[PDB]
């Protein structure tokens, strides 16, 4: 549950991501894969990437980064009213991709990390607080659908 002031901060921060969605998307995925290598195993089309250099050089990884952040942005722009947008994502990630909720925690923190890295001194305390709450909300609503499906 976010205030309007907090949503405003979220969408303000998101404006940064939208100026370069592929660059941000790329760095988030790289931060995830290198920070948590077990996550790489869930991707049959990235599992070949052994080195971070190969990750950085991968246009298909950048492509998928765009897909992921485009979807997250669509959801964020709903300001919490994202049931229709979120349900198919929860369903595919539980039933097809088999992504435990722990990995959504991983990518959440990675987004926070990337924003500080790309915008040092430009991602203030209030902005981080708002973005973190927004990602917690996202995660929590996925978690509810996971529970429904009995997925661990
Ligand atoms: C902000 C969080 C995330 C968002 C918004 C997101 C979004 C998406 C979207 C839109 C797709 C393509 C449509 C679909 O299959 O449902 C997708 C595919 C996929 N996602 Fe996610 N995702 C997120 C997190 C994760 C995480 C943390 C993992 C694994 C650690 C993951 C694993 C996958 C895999 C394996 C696919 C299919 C890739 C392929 O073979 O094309 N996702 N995701």
């Amino acid at each position: 549950g976010l205030s309007d002031g907090e949503w405003q901060q979220v969408l303000n921060v998101w404006g940064k991501v939208e100026a370069d969605i592929a660059g941000h998307g790329q760095e988030v995925l790289i931060r995830l894969f290198t920070g948590h290598p077990e996550t790489l195993e869930k991707f049959d089309k990235f599992k070949h990437l052994k080195t971070e250099a190969e990750m950085k050089a991968s246009e298909d990884l950048k492509k998928h980064g765009t897909v992921v952040l485009t979807a997250l942005g669509g959801i964020l722009k709903k300001k919490g009213h994202h049931e229709a947008e979120l349900k198919p994502l929860a369903q595919s990630h539980a039933t097809k991709h088999k992504i435990p909720i722990k990995y959504l925690e991983f990518i959440s923190d990675a987004i926070i990390h990337v924003l500080h890295s790309k915008h040092p001194g430009d991602f203030g305390a209030d902005a981080q607080g708002a973005m973190t709450k927004a990602l917690e909300l996202f995660r929590n609503d996925i978690a509810a659908k996971y529970k429904e499906l009995g997925f661990q």
